[PDB]
């Protein structure tokens, strides 16, 4: 249906979590 | 359908990651 953008946004937040984690642990 | 609750959980996580980033970087 239209939850394809929802699936994209989940991947976005998945990448963002790792980005924040590695930035702050650095 | 019944994934709008999933659409709310993804948004609350998408703002939770930002609040975690801001709280820890502070």
């Amino acid at each position: 249906s239209d939850f394809d953008a929802l699936g994209g946004r989940v991947t976005t937040v998945e990448t963002r979590v790792e980005t924040v984690n590695n930035s702050l642990t650095g």
